[PDB]
């Protein structure tokens, strides 16, 4: 039994080359052989070994001759570029026994273009056309490549999701770039080319490993013909493959709703215990019957509640969820979801609001309504989806998809009077709704920086029973939560104080004080000026403090407060509070070696105006070597640049 540690059930590009490993094993000469996951990793059962594994697809393995001229991609085409043609040229020039398949394959492909007789590109109904007859004229070996890739149909042409249009993206196809990697030996993986949603220090030249791009390729053909229409209602309607629903945000996290809204598909990628042969494998992602029952499942939710009452089977130990999502732009990426579960939450009794004059029934109740298209019982679905979400997770984003699928809602609603006339008037929501939802003021990115703080320990300490640990559970104990009610400064202080303490008793001579959700210039002097809201910003900090912190929200920034009304003693004072390590980056003439902050200092500032002005004067004592407002935005985690403009003023 071999471990291909090289190989974890993510993401769904790793996934698809451990299918394509065991059934290319399969299918050449060991057909019998078996492959199930374990260890955080796939798992084989052959008479190969590592050895006889790594011969077999160094010396001996065909690859699938993945040529599509149903999109740009049989290498006759009138719309491309000179380096796919010199490939196609070189691999039809061949005469190896390992590339006879795609001679042959390229040959018959360009064949059935010629009779299309086309100008650049054929449409649908020639695309249809082209697919029945390369069906009719391709053989054994080639045909799982169009079952997958493509579709024949009744009415219409539909693109299956796993391969994008068709195998192409856009108006070129992914055959093109599997010969080039197959001689140097798009949609393709996050993990290599996401959007942004880790720490940051990569680049490329849009490259990926080739023999995962070819494993992965080669594993996508298991998906099968049987990807059939919905025979359901009585007009043109859902085409998907086996285990295929619309994506919900529940868990996402590092994730933006203008990625949700347009999600073309969600997969749900079975995983399973014990060594399994290659038919029973076709069988299972053959059929992947999570379609039935007259409410269907359109969306994911109600595949995870059919996990849940074990409607999937079992064997099947999980899903690994995949959800094909647009990163604001003109590709998809087959995006990986971790796992969270209906449960208790503050934030679901919003919900309850939505239940005032049964509101939300009768929304369901008219989804049915067939006058309405498939779109309003979808919509019905993805709210649904999206409040199983709500309830699962407390996150800002989402209560910002309910408030979208509410808005999309409305909006269809208000296009249809007939449906206008079918549910009474909404009922009152209540303001948590939005203080849950998107906020980016002056308010929000202040509430942001005091909660973003990044040296270990999250703000929740203060604010919450909450340690590092475990961000959004009933976590361990980290004793730090001495926050308090209303205005805000003087929970601000006791936070100080509570955070020099924790600095001296571990002895962190550098104040744990940075952030990385910071405020600006502006949001500190808006603040300062005594016109902000306080009581948003403490809010809004304790609800941003109770979970993960998401990559980070969409940005919307407001200007700032000045008006012969920003003071300097704050600049003065600055300084002596931000992280040591930042000063020492900081030009200021302070100490660079670290320090809990000069004893008195916000004792003195918490003192008044003469405690100010005692302050001022120990400030300037110590360089050489009014109050609560002042010491809570000295509090506020900034960037190093603001610090050097305070330093040149």
């Amino acid at each position: 039994e071999i471990v291909l540690r090289g190989c974890a059930p993510t993401p769904l590009a790793a996934y698809l080359k451990a299918l394509g490993v065991l059934r290319l094993v399969c299918e050449q000469v060991d057909a019998t052989a078996k492959g199930w996951w374990q260890d955080e990793c796939f798992m084989l059962r052959t008479r190969l070994d590592d050895n006889d594994l790594r011969r077999f697809f160094i010396e001996d393995y065909r690859p699938t001759p993945m040529l599509s001229p149903w999109n740009g991609g049989s290498g006759f085409y009138r719309k491309g570029n000179e380096t796919a043609w010199s490939t196609l040229e070189k691999i039809i020039t061949t005469q190896a026994e390992r590339w006879r398949p795609f001679r042959d394959t390229a040959e018959v492909m360009a064949d059935a273009l010629e009779h299309l007789k086309l100008t650049e590109k054929p449409a649908e109904l020639d695309k249809r056309a082209l697919l029945a007859r390369l069906r009719a004229t391709l053989d054994d070996e080639f045909l799982p490549w169009l079952d997958a890739a493509v579709l024949l149909t009744d009415d219409k042409p539909d693109y299956p999701p796993l391969l994008g249009t068709g195998g192409n993206d856009g108006r070129l196809d992914f055959t093109s770039n599997y010969m080039q990697r197959l001689l140097e030996m798009g949609q393709f993986s996050p993990g290599a080319a996401g959007g942004p949603n880790s720490s940051t220090g990569f680049d490329s030249g849009a490259q990926v490993n080739i023999w995962d791009y070819v494993l992965m390729l080669e594993g996508a053909l298991l998906f099968a013909a049987t990807a059939t229409r919905r025979l359901e209602s009585a007009d043109p309607s859902a085409l998907s493959y086996p285990f295929t629903v619309r994506p919900s945000g529940g868990g996402s996290g590092a994730v933006a709703l203008g990625d949700e809204r347009p999600a073309r598909a969600e997969i749900w990628m079975p995983l399973w215990e014990r060594p399994a042969s290659l038919p029973e494998l076709r069988v299972l992602l053959g059929e992947g019957r999570v379609t039935l029952n007259g409410r269907l499942p359109r969306d994911g939710l109600d595949f995870a509640r059919a996990v849940a009452k074990l409607g999937t089977d079992r064997g099947v130990r999980a899903f690994q969820r995949y959800a094909f999502m647009m990163r604001s732009g003109k590709a998809y990426l087959a995006t990986p979801l971790n796992r969270f579960h209906v449960h208790r939450n503050p934030k679901a009794d919003l919900i309850d609001q939505l239940e005032r004059g049964d509101w939300l029934r009768r929304f369901r109740r008219a989804a049915r309504s067939t006058h309405a298209p498939a779109r309003l019982q979808g919509l019905a679905h993805r709210l649904d989806d999206a409040l199983f979400d709500l309830v699962r997770v407390a996150d800002p984003r989402r209560v910002q998809e309910v408030l979208k699928v509410l808005g999309e809602v409305q909006f269809y609603l208000a296009l249809s009077p007939s449906l206008r006339e079918q549910v009474r008037p909404v009922p009152r929501l209540d303001a948590h709704w939005v203080e849950a939802a998107r906020d980016d003021s002056h308010e929000f990115r202040v509430a942001a920086a005091l909660a973003g703080l990044d040296d270990g320990l999250p703000m929740g300490v203060h604010l919450a029973p909450i340690d590092p640990v475990k961000r959004n559970v009933w976590a361990p104990e980290s004793r730090l939560a001495v926050w308090g009610q209303g205005n805000l400064s003087d929970n601000l202080a006791q936070v100080l104080q509570r955070r020099l303490l924790t600095a001296s008793r571990t002895d962190l001579n550098d104040k744990p004080l940075s952030g990385r959700c910071p405020a600006d210039e502006g949001a500190v002097a808006a603040f300062l000026a005594g016109d902000a809201d306080e009581r948003r910003i403490a809010e809004l900090m304790a609800g941003l403090a109770c979970a993960r912190l998401p990559a980070r929200l969409p940005l919307r920034q407001r200007g700032a407060s000045e008006a012969s009304s920003l003071p300097m003693i704050y600049a003065l004072l600055k300084p002596l509070f931000v992280p040591d390590a930042q000063l020492r980056e900081a030009a200021v003439l302070t100490p660079d070696g670290c320090l809990p902050l000069p004893p008195a200092l916000p004792r003195l500032l918490r003192a008044g105006p003469a405690g100010v002005g005692r302050a001022v004067d120990l400030a300037r004592r110590r360089r050489r070597a009014d109050g609560g407002r002042l010491l809570a935005a000295l509090m506020i985690p900034v960037e190093i640049r603001v610090i050097k403009g305070f330093i040149k003023r």
